[PDB]
C-alpha cells in the first residue's frame, strides 16, 4: 500500500467519472429518473413517483434535491449493493473471483448500471472473461444494447476489460493539471498586464489624458479580476468545494459582478469617448474636462456597485428552488443561483446596454468617416481591422456567456452547469486581453519599454 498520490484505482472514482454528481433529479441518457451519482430512482415516468422513492430512500422530504453528503451515501450503498449482487449470483461469482482487481471494477461498473440480473445475461462475454479472453470479450460486448445506448461509457469499460488498466480513465487526471496551469497563466497575465497599465499612467505625464483616465478605470476593474475574482474561482473549481465560509462566498460573488459591470461599462465609455475624440475633436476637449471624466468614472462604479453589492449583499439576487436554498445554507457550496429578475436585469446593465451603445458608435465612427471632405486606400482597411479586434474580442469573450446567462433562467436544465462556468471564464480572460487592445499607443509602447528594460 502506502499509495496517497492522485488517482488511486477504484470503482469509486471510476463510476464518479461515468455518472457525475448531480444533486437534483435528472433524466439519464435513456429518460429514467436519476439523482446523485447514477442512482436509478424509479422506472415510473411520473416525477412524483421518483420523489416518493427518493424521500423514502433518504428518510426526509427532499423535494427532489439531496445534499452532497446524502449523494455520497447513496453512491456507496449502490456500489456496496452491486458487489453483493455479484456474490449472490451464480454466473457472476466465479467470473468476479477469476477477475483481477482492475477488471473487478469493470464488472462492478456494469452491475452498478444494470443490476445483478442484467449483467448475468451476458452469458457468452462472461464466459470469455472467465477464460481470460479479454480481446474477444471486448469485441463481443461492443455488439450489445448496452454499447448502443451509452457508447462512451461502454467503450471505457470495454477498454478496462481489454487492457486491464485504467488507461480509459487515467487520462482524466491530465485534464485537471492542464486546466490548473492554464488558470495560473490567466491569473498571471491579468495581474501582469493591468498592473503595468495602471503604473504607466500613474508615473508618466505624457499618458495622463482623458481617454487614459477611462483606460485607468478599465485596468482597475481588470486588476481586481485577476487578484480577487479569478483566484478564488480557480480554488473553487479545483478543490470542488468552497472553504472560505458563507459570508465570503457572496462577497466573492459581489466583487465578481462589481468588476464585470465596471469593466464592460468602461469599454462602453471608451467607445463613446473615442467617437467624440475622432468625429468632434475640438468640442471633445472643451466639454469633457478631467473632472467631468472623473464624474463619469464614479457613475460607472456607482451603477456597478448598485447592480452587484446592493442586490447580492441584500439577498435580493437569491433564487427560491430547493438546490438554491440548500446551497445558500451549505457553507461549502458557493455555486451561483439567481432568480429571473436578477439574471435579466444584470445582463442589461452589465452587458446588453453597453453592447448596444458600442455597436452603435463604432459603426457610426466609420459611417461618418465616409462623409468627410474627400480612394480605396490602405489606412481604412487597417482601421477596419483595428475596430474588428476591439469588437470581435469583446464579443467572442462575453456574448456567449450573457446569452447563456439569460437562457439558464428561461428554460431550466437546458444549459449545463459546466458550460455556464466555461463561458464565464471565457469572459474573465477579456480582462487580460484588454491591455493588449487599448494600450497600443506610441506613448504606451514607450512607457512599457522603459518600465521593463530600463
Ligand atoms: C459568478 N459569475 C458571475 C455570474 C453572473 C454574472 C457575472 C458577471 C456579471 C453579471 O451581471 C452577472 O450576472 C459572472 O461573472
Ligand atoms: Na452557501
Amino acid at each position: 500500500d502506502a499509495e496517497n498520490l492522485y488517482f488511486q484505482g477504484n470503482i469509486f472514482e471510476m463510476l464518479r467519472i461515468d455518472e457525475g454528481l448531480r444533486l437534483k433529479i435528472y433524466k439519464d441518457t435513456e429518460g429514467y429518473y436519476t439523482i446523485g451519482i447514477g442512482h436509478l430512482l424509479t422506472k415510473s415516468p411520473s416525477l412524483n413517483a421518483a420523489k416518493s422513492e427518493l424521500d423514502k430512500a433518504i428518510g426526509r422530504n427532499t423535494n427532489g434535491v439531496i445534499t452532497k453528503d446524502e449523494a455520497e451515501k447513496l453512491f456507496n450503498q449502490d456500489v456496496d449493493a452491486a458487489v453483493r449482487g455479484i456474490l449472490r449470483n451464480a454466473k457472476l461469482k466465479p467470473v468476479y473471483d477469476s477477475l483481477d482487481a482492475v477488471r473487478r471494477a469493470a464488472l462492478i461498473n456494469m452491475v452498478f448500471q444494470m443490476g445483478e440480473t442484467g449483467v448475468a445475461g451476458f452469458t457468452n462475454s462472461l464466459r470469455m472473461l472467465q477464460q481470460k479472453r479479454w480481446d474477444e470479450a471486448a469485441v463481443n460486448l461492443a455488439k450489445s444494447r448496452w454499447y448502443n445506448q451509452t457508447p462512451n461509457r461502454a467503450k471505457r469499460v470495454i477498454t478496462t476489460f481489454r487492457t486491464g488498466t485504467w488507461d480509459a480513465y487515467a487520462a482524466d487526471e491530465v485534464w485537471v493539471v492542464g486546466m490548473g496551469i492554464v488558470m495560473s497563466l490567466i491569473v498571471l497575465a491579468i495581474v501582469f498586464g493591468n498592473v503595468l497599465v495602471i503604473t504607466a499612467i500613474a508615473k508618466f505625464e505624457r499618458l495622463q489624458t482623458v481617454t487614459n483616465y477611462f483606460i485607468t478605470s478599465l485596468a482597475c476593474a481588470d486588476l481586481v479580476m485577476g487578484l480577487a475574482v479569478v483566484p478564488f474561482g480557480a480554488a473553487h473549481i479545483l478543490t470542488k468545494t468552497w472553504t472560505f465560509g458563507n459570508f465570503w462566498c457572496e462577497f466573492w460573488t459581489s466583487i465578481d459582478v462589481l468588476c464585470v459591470t465596471a469593466s464592460i461599462e468602461t469599454l462602453c465609455v471608451i467607445a463613446v469617448d473615442r467617437y467624440f475624440a475622432i468625429t468632434s475633436p475640438f468640442k471633445y476637449q472643451s466639454l469633457l474636462t478631467k473632472n467631468k471624466a472623473r464624474v463619469i468614472i464614479l457613475m460607472v462604479w456607482i451603477v456597478s456597485g448598485l447592480t452587484s453589492f446592493l442586490p447580492i449583499q441584500m439577498h435580493w439576487y437569491r433564487a427560491t428552488h430547493q438546490e438554491a436554498i440548500n446551497c445558500y445554507a451549505e457553507e461549502t457550496c458557493c455555486d451561483f443561483f439567481t432568480n429571473q429578475a436578477y439574471a435579466i436585469a444584470s445582463s442589461i446593465v452589465s452587458f446588453y446596454v453597453p453592447l448596444v451603445i458600442m455597436v452603435f458608435v463604432y459603426s457610426r465612427v466609420f459611417q461618418e468617416a465616409k462623409r468627410q471632405l474627400q480612394k480605396f486606400a490602405l489606412k481604412e482597411h487597417k482601421a477596419l481591422k483595428t475596430l474588428g479586434i476591439i469588437m470581435g474580442t469583446f464579443t467572442l469573450c462575453w456574448l456567449p456567456f450573457f446569452i447563456v446567462n439569460i437562457v439558464h433562467v428561461i428554460q431550466d436544465n437546458l444549459i449545463r452547469k459546466e458550460v455556464y462556468i466555461l463561458l464565464n471564464w471565457i469572459g474573465y480572460v477579456n480582462s487580460g486581453f484588454n491591455p493588449l487592445i487599448y494600450c497600443r499607443s506610441p506613448d504606451f509602447r514607450i512607457a512599457f519599454q522603459e518600465l521593463l528594460c530600463l
